[PDB]
């Protein structure tokens, strides 16, 4: 992805989310949209961003359903005109195949979410997480979610993976990752909070792409 | 809720899902409106839903995210009119209290998925399902979702809650449950395909209802 960035626009006002992507588009090539500006404005919201700025889009849906619900939501996602959709690999290989059924139905893409940054993810998720990602090879998942928090955890994800599976990474910034850090295994970060609450979100995106050519 | 039926209302044409609602409103109460009609339909259908049928609503959103966004997500959704939101414990103890937060703002309502109902739920979420359910005590959830497709974990999660906590189940009839035993421990079943894709709705509705009455 252009400058190894993207943007988590999760603004809840059309106005704002526009103003926003169009400050830093120059800086990036995919925005992640997620339920926050879909259910308040709107699955047209995908194609409008779609066409206006140019990017790619990755649908964060988080989707966590059974298989034949999961089934459904990826049809309406991709009908909408997102590139990819973000999946939970919590509910197991069924639910994972099915959102992988869809896409391939359609010649999209579906992110396996493994471990999330969250402090809460240490309760339950994390003792699954290196499963999680196993059953994504198993399944042929090429394309993972895995937390900017926790860069061990990021690297152990990344050496079950493999060199060639596409890593994106949320947490940096306001959840306190680190972009630098966090690209030592992932090939992309994920940022929202940093860029969109800035007073100059065009120079949050350049000042982390600045910190990120210096790799 | 009215003859301790919930109907699923996962059809993703709002002509179709009205038409449905409309024939089976005599024989419940409530409405679980997921994401297969919202992202075709919008938000909008979920007011839309309240007022024509008068009929609570559950949202069945399986909020699986970060703090930051369960809130984002439970603001928009009881903003757009939904009674309840149905929120996964899987992520943990911070991310569930986001939603109970925000239900305690607004005046509503959070059901805690505890363990789902599909096959691929063995995996990872049974094993943490007894813990999950113990979270949702201590965090002070009261209403409650469990497998029809497993009564003796059904009946586990009752002993968890308590008799007190509501608790609603999905898995009746197209993934195998039955209604009597469900209702066991379950204070009300949940019901999708067995009624929205029969040929005639009303009389798989009262089908069902009639050997509940026989409890
Ligand atoms: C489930 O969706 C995600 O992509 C996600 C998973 C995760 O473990 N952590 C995480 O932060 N995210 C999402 O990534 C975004 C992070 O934005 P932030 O930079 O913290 O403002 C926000 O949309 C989160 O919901
Ligand atoms: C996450 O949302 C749920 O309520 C849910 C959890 C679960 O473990 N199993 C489950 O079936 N559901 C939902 O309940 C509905 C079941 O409908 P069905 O009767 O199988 O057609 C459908 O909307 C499912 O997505």
């Amino acid at each position: 992805v252009m400058n190894r960035l993207i943007l988590a626009m999760d603004l809840m006002n059309r106005d704002d989310a526009l103003r926003v992507t169009g400050e830093v588009r120059e800086y990036i090539d995919t925005v992640k949209i997620g339920y926050p500006l879909v259910l308040s404005e709107g699955m047209d919201i995908i194609a409008e961003f779609r066409k206006r700025f140019g990017c790619r889009i990755i649908a964060d849906f988080a989707v966590a359903d059974i298989p034949e619900t999961n089934e459904k939501i990826c049809r309406a996602t991709f009908k909408a005109g997102a590139d990819a959709i973000i999946v939970h690999g919590f509910p197991g290989a069924d639910s994972v195949r099915a959102c992988l059924n869809v896409a391939e139905e359609m010649g999209r893409e579906v992110f396996l979410l493994t471990e999330m940054s969250h402090p809460g993810a240490e309760m339950f998720i994390q003792g699954a997480a290196d499963e999680i990602a196993r059953m994504g090879v198993d399944l042929g998942v090429k394309n993972y979610v895995g937390p900017s928090t926790r860069p061990e955890r990021l690297s152990r994800l990344r050496e079950i993976i493999g060199q060639d599976s596409f890593l994106i990474s949320p947490g940096v910034g306001a959840q306190g990752g680190d972009p630098g850090e966090t690209l030592r295994f992932a090939d992309a970060i994920i940022v929202g909070r940093s860029i969109y609450l800035a007073d100059n979100p065009a120079a949050a995106a350049a000042g982390i792409i600045e910190s990120i050519k210096d790799l």
